[PDB]
């Protein structure tokens, strides 16, 4: 019940996900797999739903066949009495959509060797930190988040589940130079979802009629996804996620970090961020 993170090769993980790495060593990627890769709270569920709808050719009834966590196996997932990502994967027909948050240091080598297409989604660090603080409260496999101030301090040094946001978004950006990676930003998807759905279509090599793309924009909207029981995580057991503490589909906005960060926290965070992000060519928008 709120166990401590377990470190594996330098990365702090949920203890059950660290145990899941064992069976995951026997995982074999196929060349037509597609991997959705994100640091937590950056738009994983959102891009999973858009990808699954594309894969069903826009058919909303087919997307309702099961919750998003069953349609898109979470590779390192495990929790007591719930089937593991690996067990769910065995029944998943190809072409498969796969989800992970693992740093490159832990990622199954077979996904790089097979040259599997990666949709990566990054989000600005300050909205990730606020989103992640609330998530820690409702998703009970995490350690106690503590106060917002104390969790922010852990976030800045990467002492949270899956480690450093700074290292994650930079290493996957570097990976995109030598591996097929479509690198998206949450904030771009908020600004123009149609434009980003069109880019994902081109990446996976499908085209769909314009009326179908407009239909997907509407069904992958925050409001539609908050009330869809197949995407909003409300079917998972209460002992694992408690939506009365914080909903999974919480606010869905870019820039709302500004009502949580104090001025002092923002000053400290901005000076730390400039050092961490100095050599990187990425640039994030903090608001629209
Ligand atoms: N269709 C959508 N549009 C915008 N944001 C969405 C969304 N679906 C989920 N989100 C937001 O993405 C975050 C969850 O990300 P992940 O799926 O990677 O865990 C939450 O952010 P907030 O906590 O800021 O509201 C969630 O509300
Ligand atoms: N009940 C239940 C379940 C919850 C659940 C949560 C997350 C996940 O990745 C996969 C999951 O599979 C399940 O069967
Ligand atoms: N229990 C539990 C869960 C933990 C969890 C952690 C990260 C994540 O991206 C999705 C997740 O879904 C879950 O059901």
């Amino acid at each position: 019940s709120r166990p401590p993170l377990e470190y594996v090769k330098g990365v702090p993980l949920i203890k059950y996900f660290a145990e899941a790495l064992g069976p995951l060593q026997s995982f074999q990627a196929r060349p037509d797999d597609l991997l959705i890769s994100t640091y937590p709270k950056s738009g994983t569920t959102w891009v999973s739903q858009i990808l699954d709808m594309i894969y069903q050719g826009g058919d909303l009834e087919k997307c309702h066949r099961a919750p998003i966590f069953m349609r898109v196996p979470f590779l390192e997932f495990k929790a007591p009495g719930i089937p593991s990502g690996m067990e769910t994967l065995k029944d998943t027909p190809a072409p498969r959509l796969l989800k992970t948050h693992l740093p490159l240091a832990l990622l199954p080598q077979t996904l790089l060797d097979q040259k599997v297409k990666v949709v990566y989604v990054a989000r600005n660090a300050k909205d990730v930190a606020v989103s992640y603080y609330h998530f820690y409260h409702m998703a009970k496999v995490h350690p106690e988040p503590g106060t917002w101030d104390s969790f922010l301090e852990k976030f800045m040094v990467g002492e949270v589940s899956y480690g450093s946001w700074y290292q994650h978004v930079q290493e996957w950006w570097e990976l995109s130079r030598t591996h097929p990676v479509l690198y998206l930003f949450y904030e771009d998807m908020k600004e123009n979802p149609k434009r980003e759905i069109q880019k994902i279509l081109e990446f996976v090599g499908h085209s769909l009629p314009e009326e179908t793309v407009d239909f997907m924009v509407q069904h992958t909207s925050f409001k539609e996804m908050k009330k869809n029981p197949m995407t909003n995580y409300t079917t998972v057991p209460q002992e694992f996620m408690d939506h009365s503490i914080s909903p999974f589909m919480r606010k869905g906005m870019a820039g709302d970090w500004k009502t949580t960060f104090t001025v002092a926290q923002n000053e400290r965070f901005d000076a730390d961020y400039a050092e961490k992000m100095a050599g990187c060519s990425l640039s994030f928008r903090s608001e629209l």
